[PDB]
């Protein structure tokens, strides 16, 4: 019935939500630093097609917080973005995870984002791949939002799909 689906974007500051979004806008990191908006938007919506049918993805950028309302959880899919060039970043997401996603029936996709970037190994416990498998969630999505065309939109194919068969 319903062809738009909620996803959540959590991460750490500067993890890059804001180029995911912007992404999904079809915009990539060097026209991202040329736009210039009187207020920066935290919600981006655009089309994605999911086996020939139209679809659409609402993306919620979620600012960092230590905590997050019933507000900022309920959604069709989450989408926990890290900085692979930040040791700290994927720490605040799988903190996230099991404090506010792992009790619900919610998918969840992990975003490794900055992989133009050189990974560094993340300060936790666990491996990425490893917690991924752990939740029965997919493998961590390599992503860049800095290319010399538009931004790849698998992930938010991917998203998107999982939202529709959850
Ligand atoms: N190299 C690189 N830098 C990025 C990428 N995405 C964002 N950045 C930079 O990382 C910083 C934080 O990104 P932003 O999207 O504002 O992060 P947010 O605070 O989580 O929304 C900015 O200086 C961006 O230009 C990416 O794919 N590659």
């Amino acid at each position: 019935q319903r062809n738009v689906f909620r996803c959540n974007v959590i991460g750490v500051k500067n993890c890059g939500k804001s180029g995911v979004l912007q992404a999904l806008l079809g915009r990539n990191l060097m026209r991202q630093k040329k736009i210039r908006e009187d207020h920066k938007s935290y919600y981006a919506i655009n089309t994605v097609y999911v086996y020939g049918q139209e679809k659409y993805l609402l993306l919620h950028d979620i600012s960092e917080s230590e905590f997050l309302t019933e507000a900022e959880i309920i959604c069709d899919v989450v989408c926990l973005v890290y900085d692979v060039s930040n040791p700290k970043s994927f720490e605040y997401c799988a903190r996230i995870f099991k404090q506010h996603f792992m009790d619900s029936r919610i998918p969840c996709l992990i975003v490794a984002a900055k992989s133009d970037l050189h990974e560094v190994k993340q300060e936790y416990s666990i491996s990425p791949t490893d917690f991924c498998r752990k939740h029965k969630m997919p493998p961590p999505q390599a992503f860049t939002c800095n290319t010399a065309d538009a931004p790849s939109k698998d992930i938010f194919v991917k998203l998107t799909t999982m939202a529709m068969y959850p």
